[PDB]
């Protein structure tokens, strides 16, 4: 938890998440995907379980970010659910949630699940 | 977006989400939910897109939940990905991951995945 | 469980699903979706539990239709996985993965997660 | 797609799948869970796209396990979905959704996300 969360993450993609987790559980940074319909920095915020358990469990956490800025707009926006687990080789497994705006008729398309593993390494 | 989404929404399950949408895509509120070891409030924090686009589709945003307040500590996380639908019948459509905190060994059980729908009414 | 389960049965979107559950865990049938790149039947295969539990809970169950008949090929395959629960208002309610193929590249995309709800009446 | 895909495969969990593609896109095989409430073997049926894409694409298909068989009942089914991707290093890449069967009050938590990847090679 805290401490060990805040810093610079890259995922398999390539994609980069600048982070700082606060005392009370939220979570901060910019994320920049190296993939999709995105262009420079996305601001993101979340919230992560800052008193964790006794055990050797992960610390749970999730944050969003909507994928408009000053470049783009996707009109899309992805939250990504997982945990944090600390230690020599600390990553953060997620499973994530994209969803698109669309159309009553294309809602049932709207949505894309995937997941990424972050390191500190890259 | 923005107007139209802040305010108190409630989904099948009886959760309540009070949320205020600021000028710029931010997303903060409270949560409590109906069910679960959940007890009283929880804050959120989220994103959704504030220039959506000509034409009837809907707002993209997601928001994050951590399952730790001051009465009980879940160590959890939900984040909800939908879109916002405003109109006569306004609505937010979401698919939710719920990550728990687990040990590496039972981690391919730790995501619950589910879907909810808020109205303004309930 | 079995006898309940064999039939016709109508989601949401205006789909149909016919299927025959078998005495071992076995369910047949053919699917017709209303939406997307699909044009016709498709032939589905899954599995149900055929001893399900005294107590009053749903049967869990699951199948697959790979996009690809006589009239077109969308490289395609959706799988459904959800419970059935008989009575007065029997359902099925499920989430659904869509994977469309694609290089690997693109593969971060290549899924689609939904749900969908089917009844006997329509 | 066919040819490629019939044989055993091994996840990271340490699961084994052994499944025999036929000429018009059905897959059959067995399933033995490394991990879970499961013993042994399990039967399970799937579908594939038996005319993939010119183009390096990957196959998609998806099957579905009911997690009962002679020494245990799960009273649960999970279905992967996913693409096959052949070459020197062939893997078939899914996401998977375990569903449980719950009374209607624990539907909200009936249903598990994940992800797998299966080699050849363990
Ligand atoms: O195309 C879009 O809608 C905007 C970019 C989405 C990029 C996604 S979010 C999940 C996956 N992980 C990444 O780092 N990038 C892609
Ligand atoms: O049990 C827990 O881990 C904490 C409560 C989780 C409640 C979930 S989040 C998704 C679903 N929608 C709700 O409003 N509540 C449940
Ligand atoms: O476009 C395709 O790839 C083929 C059709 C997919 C239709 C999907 S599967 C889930 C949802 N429920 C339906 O009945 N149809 C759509
Ligand atoms: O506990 C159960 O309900 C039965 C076993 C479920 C095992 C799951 S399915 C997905 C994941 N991949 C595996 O090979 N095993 C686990």
């Amino acid at each position: 938890a805290e401490a060990g969360i805040t810093g610079t993450w890259y995922n398999q993609l390539g994609s980069t998440f600048i982070v700082t987790a606060g005392a009370d559980g939220a979570l901060t940074g910019t994320y920049e995907s190296a993939v999709g319909n995105a262009e420079s920095r996305y601001v993101l915020t979340g919230r992560y379980d800052s008193a964790p358990a006794t055990d050797g469990s992960g610390t749970a956490l999730g944050w969003t970010v909507a994928w408009k800025n000053n470049y783009r707009n996707a009109h899309s926006a992805t939250t990504w659910s997982g945990q944090y687990v600390g230690g020599a080789e600390a990553r953060i497994n997620t499973q994530w949630l994209l969803t698109s705006g669309t159309t009553e008729a294309n809602a049932w398309k709207s949505t894309l699940v995937g997941h990424d593993t972050f390191t500190k390494v890259k």
